[PDB]
């Protein structure tokens, strides 16, 4: 899988 | 929630 | 639509 990122500030990755 | 990016260029923020 | 990144490191496109 690979990871995504998002911000929220902090940067959070989400697996997919 | 947390905003992921893509680019569409300009670049988009998606809530999610 | 708009292309997302992940990391695989290899950066990933995908569009959406
Ligand atoms: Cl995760
Ligand atoms: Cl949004
Ligand atoms: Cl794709």
């Amino acid at each position: 899988a690979c990871v995504f990122f998002c911000e929220d500030a902090a940067i959070i990755g989400l697996a997919v």
